[PDB]
């Protein structure tokens, strides 16, 4: 009964990093009939940001990674919020004591600060305080911590499902705090009780934890509870590598959703972060991934999160996967948002189809195809420049357009070809200025499709504005 989790901390912005750890957790589950749990790691009250939790859960739902147990909904396995599970930590911290696997240490932080400068760190000196003594002190309410009572003269072996087994001398492993004076678990205490209680069976986490496993492993043993399987994930970087960073990479999922990145494409791209499809395919998320899914094809090289690649992928979703009615529906929110509108659903679809080739994000739509939805669009300096070199020609041309009835590309083309032909001028000297005058651009899709589309009176009205 594979059971996986993600345990993000409501200390900010939905991280791309969490989408990433979460997808391999979501995949492994589903790929096994199992469950995918969600636990909020909200104890670092210093770090806590109010709506951060809310935006986290939303985003995973946004990529379409649903969970069967989480906060917003509780479930069998009681609390799904560390800060609400508080008592459950004193009690194991205690049980762990009532068994000599842990101990109290009363050194002030100042005191601790000096052992350090002298022994490289904590020499576990409080371990020589008669147990019952240590308890007296506790009673009196003497501030102490609960440390791990690592069997010092022994050995520890940890196995990572992707990196293999490692042997540890217990000297390498330190007497870590489990409980602070205020009595708040350290990651080590919490992760193990929670994992245990919530029944997670496979731990898929940030590589960053690799090192501390020997400790997690000792704890499972300290409680004499079965160790789960550990999967330490390769970790995200930038092109010209470096553990990804806010400065030097956008790491907010909300940013992605706002810039018009499609959920599916982001998702399809996190998949490619270490993991190759047998058949070399870089397109089809979820369903097809969570079946190809095998630890066998997961890379350990710290995958590069290239945005240029993502937009390449996003553009592919726009033009070779989604259908014209689907795209045309997703661009709506951005039109609104840009203060636009379309006179019919037909137009909207004829604008999206002519533009498809030219935008890789839903957000770039209202920007590039502006002139198609408002009579008030921007004129580049080059367009204007051009509209002037050809001004006399549009002057001459307006009356012919004014007469035109059949406003078809076909008609329109023949007319313009006529006029160039009749004026001792190549179509281009009629074409650019017109284009400049119509769309304010000078770089655009099919000029006749662009003249036709708007219809007569949009064209005409915009033609005078430029002349008159």
């Amino acid at each position: 009964m594979v059971v996986t989790r993600i345990a993000p901390s409501p200390t900010g912005d939905p991280h791309v990093g969490t989408a990433y750890i979460a997808l391999f957790n979501y995949a492994w589950a589903r790929r096994n009939g199992g469950r995918f749990i969600v636990r909020i790691e909200d104890t670092d009250r210093a770090r806590y940001v109010p709506g951060a939790e809310e935006r986290i859960l939303a985003a995973l739902k946004w990529l379409g990674l649903s969970y069967d147990e989480g906060p917003d909904v509780a479930a069998p396995t009681g609390p799904y919020r560390q800060s609400e599970r508080l008592p459950l930590y004193q009690k194991y911290a205690e049980e762990l004591l009532k068994r000599g696997w842990a101990y109290r240490a009363f050194e002030t932080p100042e005191e601790l600060e000096q052992i350090r400068k002298e022994k490289g760190g904590y020499d576990g000196r409080a371990r020589n305080i008669p147990p019952e003594e240590a308890e007296e002190r506790a009673r009196r309410g003497e501030p102490h911590v609960i440390r791990l009572k690592v069997p010092r003269p022994g050995t520890t072996e940890v196995k990572d499902e992707l990196r293999g087994v490692v042997v540890y001398d217990n000297q390498e492993i330190p007497d870590v705090v489990l409980l602070k004076s205020d009595g708040y678990p350290t990651y080590h205490l919490a992760n193990v009780v929670d994992d245990h209680l919530m029944g997670v069976t496979d731990v898929i986490r940030a590589e960053e934890w690799l090192v501390s496993t020997p400790i997690h492993v000792l704890l499972y043993r300290a409680f004499g509870w079965e160790a789960p399987r550990f999967y330490h994930m390769p970790l995200l970087r930038n092109p010209d590598k470096t553990k990804i960073s806010k400065r030097k990479s956008h790491t907010s999922l909300d940013w992605y959703k706002a810039e018009g990145f499609l959920p599916e494409a982001l998702r399809n791209y996190l998949c490619l972060m270490g993991f190759s499809m047998p058949d070399g395919r870089e397109i089809f998320t979820l369903e097809e991934f969570i079946q190809a899914f095998t630890w066998e094809r997961v890379s350990l090289g710290g995958p590069v999160f290239d945005l240029e690649k993502l937009r390449w992928m996003n553009g592919k979703y726009i033009r070779e996967v989604l259908s014209l009615e689907e795209v045309a529906e997703r661009v709506k929110p951005f039109l609104r948002e840009a203060g636009l509108s379309w006179e019919s659903e037909a137009y909207l679809r004829r604008a999206v189809e002519l533009m498809r080739p030219r935008f890789d994000t839903l957000k770039e739509f209202p920007e590039k195809a502006r002139y198609l939805f408002t009579e008030d669009y921007p004129v580049s300096e080059k367009a204007q420049r051009k509209l002037e070199e050809g001004l006399p020609l549009l002057k001459e041309l307006y009356p012919r357009l004014r007469a035109q009835e059949e406003w078809t590309e076909a008609a329109l083309e023949a007319l313009l070809r006529g006029f160039a032909a009749e004026k001792g001028v190549k179509l281009g000297q009629v074409a650019q200025p017109l284009r400049a005058a119509l769309t304010g651009s000078l770089e655009t899709p099919g000029l006749f499709e662009i003249l036709a589309l708007l219809g007569k009176e949009r064209a005409l009205r915009r033609l005078e504005r430029a002349l008159a």
